[PDB]
RNA sequence: GGGAGAUGAGUCUCCAGGUCUCUCGGAA
RNA sequence: GAGAGAC
């Protein structure tokens, strides 16, 4: 992905599109008694704790694009892929514009809470101004739509959240591209069906772990996964993703038969101009962060990306023995003989990707480990590092959030075991605001939780 | 380093995406 | 009406 061209909104009349620049993170009542790292992400150029030029360091992510056509691994991994696919049997129909405005059984309502973003947000309205789950209208949904049109620009922010002292100090903050109402609705009218289809279905039929529950789904992960594992990580997947990707995302959407005017829908999101601050630019390439979908979307993708990595390098290669689910960019993968991974990732090279540093006792996924129960083995607790608990439960956006902050990190911290949840549990009580909280009990907890199989 | 407010240099406050999972409080 | 985490 890569940025085409630069203007100052004088020159593009466009609206100019600011957020925060400090951030609502402050230390809690725990920032002292847990260690710690991450401190809030820089928002503004002149932070003290930077050490590099601040937007130089936000947009170093777009970083080219190499390849803008398939090849023929391209295109026979995305043919596999597609016909993998083709037993969901998935609905190429348009969505009614209903259901994509207030959701489904499997795709949720659209969010409310958030921005309804260009022009919306820079003219004061927001969503609930224009929706409405009490009534279910979508006729103020159609007149801003006809007034406002569709491909309208994305909205560049600053992620407000905790990062490593060391992001923070390179500058490399996340970048957001807010989605505009009207796209969302649209993107979700043409895939919805789509979206409904993949949440059912987390697993190695999609190839995608969206709508997972690590809960249930980490037992069911050595038995989806046989063979030898193999993973590893991406440096900034969404925006080194060349648009080569999209046409064999679009491939992939024809092949389980999507009309062309659905497909055509993927180049406006390969194609991207947004506005941050006070500019606008073209992004040739990269997935947009908050496009509609971009989770379903980048998941396909990365099964595109596994199948033609293992055509390519590899003579004699079964792409019907691979097994991977994917959730955006993280990948677990299975296949019956064990894969050179630095053999992938010069390959990978070739088409702008970087792939950087495997069994099940060190492999991780959505940030947790694999531990099989001592009691049942067959069980397997999903394990958030207690480094990280112990750095989110160091900070706070509001103090009147603290007993339901610390409830949700004891039920990641548990999986750990006993012994562990022990140790974070009395250090909790140590200060008298974590005495007064209702801590949820381990034997409790791991009850309820083999009541689920 | 934009805009609005409160306040009278400054101080605080507001803006900030797509989805999934879990969970707290209201409802019939 | 909210929160927390994950990509
Ligand atoms: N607020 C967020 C955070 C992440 N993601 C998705 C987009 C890509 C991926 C980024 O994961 P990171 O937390 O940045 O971990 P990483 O892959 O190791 O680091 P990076 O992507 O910055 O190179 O998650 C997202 O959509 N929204
Ligand atoms: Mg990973
Ligand atoms: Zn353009």
């Amino acid at each position: 992905g890569e940025i085409q061209w630069v203007k100052p909104n004088k020159e593009t009349g466009r609206l100019n599109i600011n957020g925060p620049t400090r951030t609502k993170l402050e230390p809690s009542v725990f920032h002292d008694i847990f260690e710690g790292n991450k401190e809030p992400a820089v928002l503004h150029s002149k932070d003290p704790r930077l050490e590099v030029d601040f937007e130089q360091a936000l947009f170093s992510k777009y970083v080219g694009n190499t390849l803008h056509e398939p090849d023929e691994y391209i295109k026979e991994a995305a043919l596999h892929y597609a016909n993998q696919l083709k037993q969901l049997e998935i609905n190429t129909s348009q969505m009614s514009m209903e259901e994509a405005c207030y959701g489904t059984e499997n795709l949720e309502a659209i969010d409310l809470h958030t921005s309804a973003g260009y022009p919306y947000s820079a003219l004061g309205i927001k969503k609930r101004d224009i929706l409405d789950p009490t009534t279910r209208d979508v006729s103020k949904m159609k007149f801003y739509m006809d007034k406002y049109g569709l491909d309208l620009p994305y909205s560049t922010y600053v992620k407000d959240e905790l990062r490593s002292i060391d992001k923070i100090k390179k500058g490399k903050s996340r970048l957001i591209e807010a989605s505009s109402l009207n796209d969302s609705v649209y993107l979700r009218m043409a895939f919805g069906h789509l979206y409904e289809a993949f949440h059912a279905n987390p697993g190695t039929i999609t190839g995608s772990a969206v709508g997972c529950n690590p809960d249930t789904f980490w037992s069911k992960l050595p038995i989806l996964l046989p063979g030898s594992l193999f993973a590893f990580d991406y440096s900034g997947y969404d925006a080194s993703l060349s648009p080569v990707w999209f046409r064999a995302l679009e491939l992939v959407l024809r092949e389980i038969g999507y009309s062309e005017e659905a497909v055509s829908l993927i180049e406006g999101i390969n194609h991207t101009h947004h506005v941050y601050r006070n500019k606008t630019y073209c992004v040739l390439g990269g997935m947009p962060s908050g496009c509609s979908g971009t989770s379903i979307f980048n998941s396909m993708i990365n099964n595109i990306i596994i199948r033609a990595l293992l055509i390519k390098t590899f003579k004699g290669i079964d792409l019907d023995e691979l097994n991977m689910v994917a959730y955006g960019d993280d990948v677990l993968a299975s296949y019956p003989f064990p894969i050179d991974c630095l053999e992938l990732a010069k390959t990978g090279k070739e088409y702008g990707l970087t792939m950087t540093p495997v069994n099940w006792g060190n492999a991780t996924f959505l940030k947790r480990g694999f531990l099989p129960d001592e009691q049942f083995p067959f069980l397997i607790h999903p394990t958030m590092p207690m480094r990280e608990i112990h750095e989110s439960i160091r900070w706070t956006k509001d103090a009147r959030n603290t007993q339901d902050h610390v409830r949700s990190l004891c039920l990641l911290a548990w999986h750990n075991g006993k012994q562990e949840y022990e140790k974070f549990v009395s250090t909790i009580r140590s200060v008298p605001v974590g005495r007064a909280l209702a801590i949820p009990n381990y034997e409790n907890l791991r009850r309820n939780w083999l009541e689920l199989f």
